[PDB]
């Protein structure tokens, strides 16, 4: 058999608050929980990548729209990763709304830490991320 | 920047002694030298696959026809890679004819050093190889 991994650097940047508002929603913590297998931090920790990035190019696992609190909230495509920080690993997943007007080069990731209180990140460390497999294996 | 790589299960098996000839023949022993920054033992570990490796995938090397003790050869394709065996690595290198009637599910190795000797391999034993990057990095 084989496995094929890819490892991307990410700049750690900083959003306008978004994923921590996102991340307290219960329906989108249970899922990911569900899907993921660990309770994620309220947050997403966004990075920034020297080229675009397309989801799509891989096995991702889709969520379903849901209403909270009286609002409609849309699915995301979810895709889990290794996040790579020194010799250290950290269990996570990229997140990308299931609906964009293009492919980014910003990724938002969560994990069942804060990254940056754990590693002391701040707006241009740089660290990576692993992704295994891809949409045809 | 992003780095892919890819691993690859194969379990040995056994040519007719073909790669101990081509790999005596200076001229392929010097050129790999070039290439490959190492001197290869006088042979090839064939490895047989579970799906047809095409070198064509990947950033080869290829190297030139040649005359030698009045007979000619041809020129070979050639992919670095590291050769997983347990803990340990070895740089190795995938070697191809540079033609062939079809990709095959076997493949032949190059590397420093007699594997089978210094691992203990014997015909079913199972090792990996990685290959780093693909004809578009
Ligand atoms: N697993 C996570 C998630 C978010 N974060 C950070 O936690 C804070 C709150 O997340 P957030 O989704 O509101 O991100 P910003 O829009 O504030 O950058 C930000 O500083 C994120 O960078 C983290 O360090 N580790
Ligand atoms: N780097 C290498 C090259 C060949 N070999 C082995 O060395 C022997 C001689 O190589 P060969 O190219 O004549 O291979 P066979 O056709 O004998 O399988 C064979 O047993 C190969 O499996 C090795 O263990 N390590
Ligand atoms: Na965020
Ligand atoms: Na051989």
């Amino acid at each position: 058999s084989l496995v094929k991994l890819m490892i991307i650097e990410g700049e750690v940047v900083s959003g306008l608050g978004e994923g921590r508002y996102f991340l307290s929603l219960p329906p989108y913590k249970e899922i990911f929980k569900k899907i993921l297998g660990f309770e994620p931090y309220e947050g997403t920790l966004n990075l920034k990548l020297d080229r675009e990035f397309d989801i799509n190019k891989f096995k991702y696992i889709e969520t379903e729209d849901f209403e909270f609190n009286g609002k409609r909230f849309f699915g995301v495509k979810v895709l889990p990763i290794k996040i790579l920080i020194g010799n250290k690993k950290i269990d996570g997943a990229i997140v990308v709304p299931k609906k964009t007007y293009h492919s980014s080069e910003i990724i938002e990731i969560i994990a069942p830490m804060k990254l940056r209180e754990q590693f002391n990140l701040k707006d241009g460390d740089v660290i990576k991320i692993l992704i295994k497999g891809d949409k045809d294996e």
